[PDB]
């Protein structure tokens, strides 16, 4: 699924992320659209042999499982094609414990090449929330 800009920041907002950790969701909506475009079905390959997931891009190394990533760990305890899902539940789930692990959102590549320090509320504007 290609959400849309507001689309994706509604159910984001349903799920919680508006302001978790202290970000607000204009940050969530500026990283899932440089990690992702948007797209659910979104996957990368790393140079270590890890895959990046979903609309968020999650890590095949620390938070989930996908039976190819040797010696990683699998913190969301989830197959890492749950994160491919039209139904954005366990990739914000997993997103939740990724920006509580110390960094942040800096956990996210793009947001902090991208997103930080930016005017991400335009992200959100228009949006009926
Ligand atoms: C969205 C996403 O998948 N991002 C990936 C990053 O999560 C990952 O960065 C590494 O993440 C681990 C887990 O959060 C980091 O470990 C933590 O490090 C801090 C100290 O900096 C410590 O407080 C935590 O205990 C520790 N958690 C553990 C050990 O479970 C680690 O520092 C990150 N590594 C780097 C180089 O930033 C990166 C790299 O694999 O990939 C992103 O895609
Ligand atoms: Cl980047």
């Amino acid at each position: 699924k290609v959400f849309g800009r507001c689309e994706l920041a509604a159910a984001m907002k349903r799920h919680g992320l508006d302001n978790y950790r202290g970000y607000s969701l204009g940050n969530w909506v500026c990283a899932a659209k440089f990690e992702s475009n948007f797209n659910t079905q979104a996957t990368n390959r790393n140079t270590d042999g890890s895959t990046d997931y979903g609309i968020l891009q999650i890590n095949s190394r620390w938070w989930c499982n996908d039976g190819r990533t040797p010696g990683s760990r699998n913190l969301c305890n989830i197959p890492c094609s749950a994160l491919l899902s039209s139904d954005i539940t366990a990739s914000v789930n997993c997103a939740k414990k990724i920006v509580s692990d110390g960094n942040g959102m800096n956990a996210w590549v793009a947001w902090r090449n991208r997103c930080k320090g930016t005017d991400v509320q335009a992200w959100i504007r228009g949006c009926r929330l």
